[PDB]
């Protein structure tokens, strides 16, 4: 009788790397039973997708340390009319850069700041998905997600997104403690 | 059975951020059934954070950033809870010496720190004066004296209480009421 | 006596343009400084190559540089990446409200500029009693007050000075600025 | 008239990781002819060191996404009295974190923020030091710098600082163009 959790994975990309991340995020979210997922490229996406979403993952290549101009334009110009009337959606960020130390966490930060501006509740993930591999401000990779931990970081983002949607909008209050006390979250 | 647990925790150099923190707490208390705990960092405990559904965290802007004492609180007393208190709701506020002085950047640093714990973090869209808002947290230069500054501080607490009510306490009817409320924009 | 300063800006409503004009004036106020003032639509990669120092201005759009400004950097100046390191740059921004993200927008401009290997800065000066520009000049709406207009001037003025000291080698200025009491109002 | 480069490398560390970075940052800085370099833990650094320096490299463990509380305490409480009168120093940041995607670029950003507040001219490095390895907001590593690229990112940070000190303070402007066109900068 409750609805499924509604998750939007929306991404820009230059080479496809962020698309490969986006697919893994989306798979991450679908893995939580009773979560529904829409996966869109920015040129495909509509203001109605966002209205539909309980939770959003927004991905961009790291372009000069920041969200891409096409993702920025979508928020500024397409979502601009919705601004002020869509507060309290849940959102996170992800990004692929040319290199480690190349600004993928900073690009994530700029996605998050854009999302916060719309009054969304934003988050990153504490989970260690590899011994030295995490996603505190969003899922980040240099190039394509190739390694097991890189693929898993992407999945974990969508997973946690779907879980926060499930806890806070669907009201599965019981999942909070399950997650907090789960030893698998730390490799 | 309307219910909610809010911690306003703050640090201060000259007391300006205490003044804000009192207004934040009173904004949170304005939502019926919301218990608020107001603490200086020196008296705050691990347990206050465990008790809270939602946190408002204040600091003076000290070189663009959270104060070292507030940083130390998070690094060293909350450090033991790191990894198991994910999902608390949190927001930020700051008093700086001046406009253009880094209060929004200090708010970013607070939010960075809270996100590190797995908290869901927000600012406020609401315009509280015609040219006065709080997108990344409540910010003032010096003491909150104008009615705008005071109301921005109150509003942060409100929205915090509201988000706890909607998302923790399960009060879904408030969401659309907030979204469509004309009074949110002066 | 020598300096090349480029002030480049985006504007939707005219507000940031008003700021840019004052930034430029501030830069010109320093003797021997040549200044170009360009909208992003008329700016070229040869402008950025000509410049010793840059002041880059955008409206605060969702707390960040506008998408038009971002396109310009990604698409036109992109080809210059890796070969223009060491240019000197700073930021400015007009937003809809105080607490609306103007320092964060500046941060995002500086982030972009640092990616080009630029040396990047803000200004310590108190141009008014509770008015400064630590991360760039910031205003809510149009710069109308005397503090606001001077905040913009001072950014332009400090860029010109950094270029005069660091490119043109006028080391004597450095200490003059460091000890100048006029820098802090009151 | 024979003035030269004064570079201070100031660091905090809790397990030694950032100290190992700091040592390599200092090695890198010393590689440029006529660069004098001080290397100092925060616990032993003074305000005289900061006054002495043309250039600074500031390093900290990534702690909750930010500079050390000890490093912060040193700027607020011992360097604060210099605020407003040391504008125009040249400075950069470096950090070691527990994991990739763990906030090291953000920690660096927080250091740069602090340094900018002092009126310093602040930078990162475009140079690629491995195929997918760079240092755009400062040198970053998860753990101890152990691989060749991780060690060379640390060195390169110190190198570029010394280079900026040489070009911008000590007048040696022939170097700008040599650095600007150097193919070695991109592995």
């Amino acid at each position: 009788s409750n609805a499924m959790g509604k998750v939007l994975v929306i991404y820009d990309t230059r080479t496809g790397n962020t698309k490969k991340m986006a697919e893994l995020v989306a798979e991450g979210a679908r893995s939580l039973e009773g979560t529904e997922v829409r996966l869109k490229h920015v040129d495909e996406a509509t203001k109605e997708d966002v209205l539909w979403a309980d939770g959003l993952a927004v991905g961009s290549p790291t372009n000069m340390g920041l969200v891409s101009w096409k993702m920025k334009r979508f928020f500024d110009d397409v979502l601009g009319d919705l601004w002020g009337e869509i507060d309290g959606k849940i959102a996170c960020a992800f990004s692929s850069s040319g290199g480690w130390g190349g600004g993928n966490e900073v690009a994530c930060m700029s996605i998050l700041t854009m999302l916060m501006n719309f009054g969304f509740l934003v988050f990153g993930v504490t989970d260690y998905v590899g011994k030295k591999f995490t996603l505190h401000y969003g899922a980040v990779v240099a190039g394509e997600p190739r390694s097991e931990e890189e693929k898993e970081a992407c999945r974990r983002l969508g997973r946690r997104l779907a879980e926060w949607v499930a806890i806070f909008v669907d009201g599965r209050k019981e999942l909070l403690e399950k997650i907090r006390k789960d030893p698998a979250r730390f490799v």
